[PDB]
């Protein structure tokens, strides 16, 4: 039923649709959906929207770009060598679909959490971050995430403002006097580490002392970068 009214729908779609469909629905970190000539995908774990508009040329990939979808808006087009950015809309081969795809996942980083009430219980709020900055710089040095560096979670100590990276939170924030379980709501800084420079770099792409780091994470950090 949903499946023939599917595969007959799937069906006349067109080539193009199709062919771009086949590029991305490999990416389940996205939930997929298909109307006409456009492609919709919600990153699952942080809700952000993708829509992808499938064109013919440039001319129309151009003429699409200035469009707000409240989401990441991605203009796929058969033409090769195509990549850029207009009015904030990616416009580019649908080719290199799949790598930007992966690309954006591995920029939309979880950055803390609150536990919310909720018809009676605790429900935790995630809180998720689109890195397009650094997106854009990390494509532009062809730099791929758990490769050439990761994005790693640091917390602000409220006690001595030093960084310290999340697994060693907990006995750090124990040497304070501070019990970790008892917090309900906690936000971290994403940093860079970076496999090429070994160095550590802010989500904007600014390098970052390694004396903004507590002992322990310089260390972490240490460990890392080797
Ligand atoms: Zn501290």
């Amino acid at each position: 039923g949903l499946v023939p009214r599917g595969s007959h729908m799937y069906a006349e779609l067109s080539p193009g649709t199709k062919k771009v469909y086949t590029q991305v629905r490999y990416l389940d970190d996205y939930h997929w959906e298909i109307e006409g000539s456009t492609i919709t995908g919600i990153h699952k774990k942080s809700n952000v929207k993708v829509v992808i508009d499938v064109a013919k040329n440039r001319e129309e990939a151009d003429s699409l770009a200035g469009k707000d979808v409240n989401g990441i808006h991605i203009v796929a087009i058969p033409d090769n060598g195509v990549f850029y950015i207009k009015n904030g809309s990616f416009v580019l081969t649908y080719r290199y679909l799949k790598a930007t795809l992966a690309d954006i996942n591995d920029h939309i980083v979880w950055s803390g959490f609150k536990v919310v009430e909720d018809n009676g219980k605790l429900v935790q709020e995630d809180v998720y971050e689109y890195l397009g900055a650094a997106l854009v710089n990390h494509i532009k040095n062809n730099a791929l995430a758990g490769q050439d560096y990761i994005f790693w979670q640091f917390y602000k100590c409220e006690e001595c403002g030093k960084y310290v990276d999340i697994e060693n939170l907990e006995a750090h924030l124990r040497e304070h006097g501070i019990k970790l379980h008892e917090k309900s709501e906690e936000h971290y800084e994403v940093f860079e580490l970076n496999f090429r420079e070994g160095k550590v770099f802010d989500k904007f792409g600014g390098e970052v002392p390694m004396d903004k780091f507590s002992s322990e994470a310089r260390e972490f950090i240490k460990e890392v970068l080797s």
